């Protein structure tokens, strides 16, 4: 299932065995609230009646405007998250395409509506107030009952400038959102998929305040396309890897940047350099391709061979050879220079391992914590298979005199370029 | 309205036609609230007046310590973004400050008070409980809802240190934020703007929890002052501009770092090089000074001549020409080079351009989204005017073999300088 | 008790005075809730208990997979927050291990309990349900009190997939939370800390739903272990130190960038690059190791002589001399250039002192405000004595002919080292 390599010659390890989800396209729909205008059992509803006029007029003040949105991580470009569905919520402000809505969504809660501008939306009644407050209303427990999503849907959007996500279950209860998935144009794989992950599909959506017109609340909510499932994955670590000369600052380091997550995808291989814009899930990955890099499946040959000629390998150089630990996903990678006391350590048993200076690693099989210097990282005790690869750290194969020791947006090319270029002038 | 004009010379793109709104101080106010100390009905109220003594007790603990505080994003200075309300807190502590307060709250709900430091302040009583329990209660409904404010603003204090934002309608309800915002020593213009955007304001406020002495509670809220309404913004977007050559890795590339928000201010033009310090309602762009950085009115000239003598128009280089877009306000710039796929698409049509190797830009004008690789982008759909400005790509303009690869905070003049530096060697 | 100097020759400012408080290890306690399994006066509790159903229904879904976690700050290392946390949970899932558990508090709500694979866990029983429903269930007003609690522990993870901090008084009471540092393995100066800093303790805390199994729900509250308390804290504040010659862009600047809180450790200097993960309460600073370097007690030999020959200074190069501020913790920094208007004031006898250019600070005692072109920042009022350094600014000590004009990671010797050898070339 889930293993793990470790390149003691570049000082970085692969975790593999992953499954991709990643979120591709956006799937709008238009979540509705139909709504009402109009001694001491009568002064408490009185009071909550108001809580509705409040909420409702906090709602309309809410929008006098359209929703806002305006290592290698600087690589990549630029979206506007809500843009699709707020393309969608701007076509809800046109006349009659309220009052097309309002009248679908008469006989039931669920229906699908064409939209003026040709897209075809998934509409939805979550909450029938008119149909309470006109005949029911027009007990002071029930009434408070049925308010209260209202007031809490008013909330998020008041304090949130009306964008949330995660989506709550106010926005969408749990129960609707399964039927939500259920009714949507999609394969029975992402159905199942997104059924079986709905705490992770709410922190991938967005829920967009729209419109009050017409007796209609109207909100628009945006969830996640993965076009993508099932995809081999997997994440690489990368740590420093420094010379361990006695003189400290005679050391030269390097450390690879290309480190994040790395899916299989259409013939490419998605990089993701913020490896917290992923999600894991047992082996399952969330990942969101608005946050990544498309790169030639090549960029795998870095890992077995960093020097190889079909993928320039990105690295960046410094003389910092501070001490550092990176706590993979079977083991821990151990950067000790200098001075520093690295050791790895089991629960009851106490140090099982001393790390001597320069980049070293162990699997959290027998492990419990590592720590490097005064941090204490615990390690990650997941089942899984470790493979040590033994080789010679390639820090090694560069001459300190001629190297170029601030380099960060840089490759294995680059630095053997200007390395040609420094020898060449002695 | 809203315009926007794209340099095929420099890969960037401004949107232009914005209004202003940036805080440029801030207003502190002295929330109070006043407290008491002291079968099946009777239980339950029991119960609630314990859940009243168990939030007196929870936030009396909570203050035994003074509240806590302590791609060009880089350049900018720190503030203390809470010093003013602090300063304002610390007042508050101080001996028969606190009975001023509450003496001058004794006949209405909202007062100024000058303190003993001369700073006048606005002072509310926004939920007089002490008046609800020594008589009323010295129903059980009556009482859980009067209660519930008090318990929810225990609720936000608690797990947030003692200081809130956005600032909750629990902190100060809709009706209180307007009113206080009448009374407000500011503009017709400020109150108006202020009103019309109660959730930006709030999305720009501070709730400090300051104290419990006296049978008084006391938070201050710290209110953001827009000094500078009106003047023109406008919003600067840059992608990387690269050569387009065969062999990859022989190419070389450049990218415009001066992206952010640009706002007209007081003779000089305020940057904000993380754009989400800005938040966009409509037209409008409220900002934070504190983010910012004080540049020439000259910084615009970047923009149409990149070379100009006025201002060193800022840039950084790199050999990495990897594919990405950025989404403008009404448009999309696309840098696709090598093998990757780059096309734009219509809703219903499908693709309608295919997008050559280089730095090219489509208007949202019949695009609908974008794709750069795997990666999908929904540009924004807003309604507006693109110009197209044709000119030569800079980076045509460089030999490659004396082009310094990895500068980032660097300029027009100092690569020319390194450029006349490794030229005169050769 | 609280002092400051500032170093006119290096452009920065050390702050000391300070407490540690170091989150080192991590406390993990198993909370438990026990369940049940199973006119107008009526209908309101079958609402009120499908609430409950829906919410037992809605943890097991979540529970489908195991929880998720998958200047100078770029040097550190790797954590998995949680790892300590989620190993815990996992032995939970293990046959008879729930079992043990709901055994061991069935005559108390507080026992420890030996765990299969050796940890010893203090576990609590913080909500009986099972005993009030199979009971006093199988008074509307009752059951939606008992009730509401689940609900909104059920919000909170639903909405984080399962993970949450701060840890909530839903998650833990209060007096929940104080007793339970009280029965805990550590000591009397740990115990008072603690809990005279519970609000703290939350927002280092993590919630981590387990699992639902035989009328159980079981999740980990993951604790901070303080093993470094009362040492020595410093933070270090810097601003750019540049010429100030009157050809704009002839000028040469340096920054010092080893900023960032400084603790005396175990022989050696805690530094924490990210001065936002350590919170200030008085003179308190609470940090995580995780987010920390382990450097030697000589980093301390930068602020008073930065060419001492024990550390090598941590420095960065750029000729963008631009105008900040940073507001120190006893005053404000302020680093004028070119044709920027910076001042200090005081609140009511307005500016105070015009800045020439160049790095100057000046001290928060009768000052209220700092301003630096358009921004203005407010300084923290805060009680202590300040000490200006004067020296020479060090940046005259170099000629820009042969000054480095763009180095991040660097050191007063890499630069010394670049100059020697673009010296010797000329
Ligand atoms: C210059 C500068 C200013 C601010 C930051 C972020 C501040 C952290 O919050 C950074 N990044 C961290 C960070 C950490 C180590 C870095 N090492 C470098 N290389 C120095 C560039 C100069 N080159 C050319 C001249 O001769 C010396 C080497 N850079 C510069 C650099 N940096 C990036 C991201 C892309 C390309 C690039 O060449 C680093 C940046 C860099």
């Amino acid at each position: 299932n889930i293993t793990e390599e470790f390149y003691q010659s570049t000082c970085s390890a692969v975790s593999k065995g992953y499954l991709s989800a990643l979120r591709t396209g956006w799937y709008t729909s238009v979540i509705t609230i139909e709504l009402s205008n109009i001694d001491a059992k009568v002064k408490l509803i009185k009071q909550e009646l108001d809580k509705y006029k409040n909420a409702v007029t906090e709602l309309q003040l809410l929008m006098q405007s359209t929703p806002a949105t305006n290592f290698l991580g600087f690589l990549l470009g630029v979206g506007s998250a809500i843009a699709s569905g707020v393309a969608v919520c701007k076509v809800l402000h046109l006349e009659g395409e309220v009052n097309k809505i309002k009248s679908a969504l008469l006989s039931t809660n669920k229906a699908v509506v064409s939209l003026s501008n040709g897209v075809s939306v998934l509409t939805f009644k979550v909450l029938d107030l008119k149909n309470y407050i006109d005949k029911q209303l027009l007990t002071v427990i029930e009434f408070q009952q049925k308010n209260n999503r209202l007031l809490e849907i008013t909330r998020e959007f008041s304090v949130n400038a009306g964008v949330t996500t995660p989506v709550s279950t106010y926005m969408l209860t749990n129960s609707e959102l399964l039927s939500l998935i259920n009714d949507m144009p999609i394969t029975n794989d992402q159905k199942k998929l997104m059924s079986n992950n709905v705490q992770i599909v709410r922190q991938q959506s967005y829920s967009i305040m729209c419109i009050i017109k017409e007796e209609v609340l109207a909100y628009v909510v945006q969830l996640p396309l993965y076009g993508v499932i099932d995809t081999p994955c997997w994440k690489l670590h990368t740590s420093p890897l420094c010379t361990t000369n006695t003189k400290e600052g005679s050391n030269i380091c390097l450390t690879r940047t290309d480190r994040g997550w790395y899916c299989d995808n259409a013939g490419s291989v998605s990089f993701f350099p913020q490896a917290e814009t992923c999600k894991v899930q047992s082996n399952r990955v969330f990942c969101d391709t608005m946050n990544s890099l498309t790169l030639p499946s090549e960029v795998n040959l870095c890992n077995v061979d960093i020097f190889n000629p079909k993928y320039d390998c990105k690295i960046m150089t410094s003389k910092t050879d501070v001490s550092s630990s990176v706590i993979t996903s079977l083991g821990a990678i151990v950067s000790c220079y200098g001075k520093t006391k690295c050791t790895a350590s089991n629960k009851n048993r106490g140090i099982i391992k001393t790390f001597s200076n320069g980049c070293d690693y162990v699997s959290n099989k027998g492990v419990d914590t590592v720590s490097v210097g005064n941090t204490l990282y615990y390690v990650n005790k997941q089942e899984g298979k470790s493979l040590y690869v033994k080789g010679e750290p390639i820090i090694n194969f560069y001459d300190p005199l001629v190297f170029p020791s601030d380099e960060f947006d840089a490759s294995i090319s680059q630095v053997n370029e200007k390395i040609n270029q420094s020898l060449a002038f002695i």
